[PDB]
């Protein structure tokens, strides 16, 4: 996160950690034994981590949970982004607390305007490499299609929109993948890219989750 402020322990409770032996990406509980995140995300081997907030220390209310499955979205594209959402299933379903909770899944689409809390591990810096030892939060307005796609030409389908300052400074950035991008209590997106982190005229992109809904309903309950 560019621009962003420190969260606060546990004050973000969906919020996970996906660990091979490094932190390398975000995602969201959305209940018990199923996480979100985004398929550039995937890899083998992934350690889920709840209750996270400095990622260095064990300082309590950490789970450590391996997934059992990762499912990528069958037309998840790798070259356009389109379909940037996986789903991944615990071995052991977590314990929910005030620490580890999940996040509501939408039942419509967020409207330009609306602002969201987007959260991660990621890079704190648009030149050069900085990670945080502890979770980074910031507000973000979803911008409006027509921005989206003017700053974006030709790359920004219908499972996409943009959030954040065109003006720069503020964005999300490489480690905060798959995170979260929550609307009034609700998840509307996953981290999913851009160009650079926090340049003027080029918003982060994320990924539509509105659209998939019954997608991940179906998925859940067939698994
Ligand atoms: C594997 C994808 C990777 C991903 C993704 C990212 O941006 N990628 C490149 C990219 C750029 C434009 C695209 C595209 C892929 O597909 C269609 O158009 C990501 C990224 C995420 C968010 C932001 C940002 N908010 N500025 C910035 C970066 N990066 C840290 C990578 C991990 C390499
Ligand atoms: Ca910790």
């Amino acid at each position: 996160i560019v621009g962003g402020y420190t969260c606060g322990a546990n004050t973000v409770p969906y919020q996970v950690s996906l660990n091979s032996g490094y932190h390398f990406c975000g995602g969201s509980l959305i209940n018990s034994q199923w996480v979100v995140s985004a398929a550039h995300c995937y890899k083998s081997g992934i350690q889920v981590r709840l209750g996270e907030d400095n990622i260095n220390v064990v300082e309590g209310n950490e789970q450590f949970i391996s997934a059992s499955k990762s499912i990528v979205h069958p037309s998840y594209n790798s070259n356009t982004l389109n379909n940037d959402i996986m789903l991944i299933k615990l071995k052991s379903a977590a314990s929910l607390n005030s620490r580890v909770a999940s996040i509501s899944l939408p039942t419509s689409c967020a409207s330009a305007g609306t602002q969201c809390l987007i959260s991660g591990w990621g890079n704190t810096k648009s030149s050069g490499t900085s990670y945080p030892d502890v979770l980074k939060c910031l507000k973000a307005p979803i911008l409006s299609d027509s921005s989206c796609k003017s700053a974006y030409p030709g790359q920004i389908t219908s499972n996409m929109f943009c959030a954040g300052y065109l003006e720069g400074g503020k964005d999300s950035c490489q480690g905060d993948s798959g995170g979260p991008v929550v609307c009034s209590g609700k998840l509307q997106g996953i981290v999913s890219w851009g160009s650079g982190c926090a340049q003027k005229n080029k918003p982060g992109v994320y990924t539509k989750v509105c659209n998939y809904v019954s997608w991940i309903k179906q998925t859940i309950a067939s698994n």
